[PDB]
């Protein structure tokens, strides 16, 4: 559980367009020198503390690497709330009601809006990330199928049910949004800017400020994490599909929910 822990940031860690392939790799080894370290020591990603990972970097020292590894994962994990404090440190924002206001906000007779509602059900649904939702092409969708088919760091394509709310709302978008915003420019891009681009993660968080402004939400302190623990948690707490994945599941972490949720969809979904 642990090292898929190490997995699943250095996933997110990929999904930044960041570091590379080596500083990936250097802190695969760093963390996961640590974790046996942690284990051996009876310890947990949950429950080392502080000075178990002051200890560490003492047992010998790179110590700027492996303090870089170390507070990146541990800053990573608080941001995914798999554990309330951040360990690393000196070495939940959201209402349900602004979520659904967020949601409510986009326009959607105007086609631009309804992409990005469209956008905003998956992030939802999904747990995707900005990242993720931007490059995906129109051959990364089933519709019918329900799922969408997202690329990882290797070529690890995995598919993400999207549920019956996101199957929806991407009808309704392929439908009134997407061909209004190519106006028969064709590009694979799923969700193409107005000017019929591919759009990135900063030109989409602009509309989730602009979303979150009518909401109410203070725009310029709203994160990605918590805008992700907030989703995970409201479907959680409110989905239709997942009956009991609420009775089977605590101390929700962003990952574990949107794990758990996917794992019960496609579930159904092959049955």
């Amino acid at each position: 559980q642990d090292l898929a822990r190490i997995e699943q940031f250095l996933d997110a860690l990929w999904l930044e367009k960041n570091l590379a392939e080596n500083t990936l790799n250097a802190y695969r080894r760093d963390l996961s020198m640590m974790v046996e370290w942690l284990h051996h020591r009876g310890l947990t990603l949950a429950t080392a503390q502080s000075d178990d990972l002051q200890a560490l970097l003492a047992e010998r020292l790179s110590s700027a690497r492996l303090l870089s590894a170390v507070r990146r994962l541990f800053q990573y994990l608080y941001r995914e709330k798999f554990r309330e404090d951040d360990p690393s440190a000196h070495l939940k924002d959201l209402s349900e009601a602004q979520v659904e206001r967020l949601l409510q906000a986009p326009l959607i007779d105007q086609p631009l809006e309804l992409r990005d509602k469209a956008m905003l059900e998956v992030l939802y649904a999904t747990g995707l990330r900005v990242s993720e939702l931007v490059g995906l092409t129109m051959s990364d969708i089933s519709l019918r199928q329900g799922v969408v088919r997202v690329i990882g760091k290797g070529n690890k394509e995995r598919l993400v049910p999207l549920g019956e709310e996101a199957v929806y709302w991407l009808e309704t978008y392929l439908e009134h949004g997407r061909p209004w915003l190519l106006n028969g420019v064709s590009i694979d891009v799923l969700f193409p800017s107005q000017r019929a681009q591919q759009m990135t993660r900063q030109t989409f968080w602009h509309r989730i400020k602009h979303y979150a402004v009518l909401a109410g939400i203070d725009s310029e302190k709203l994160s990605p994490h918590v805008l992700r623990h907030a989703f995970a948690t409201h479907l959680l707490n409110h989905g239709a599909d997942l009956r009991v994945v609420q009775m089977l599941l605590s101390d929700l972490s962003t990952t574990q929910i949107y794990t758990h949720v996917a794992t019960e969809r496609l579930r159904q979904l092959h049955q």
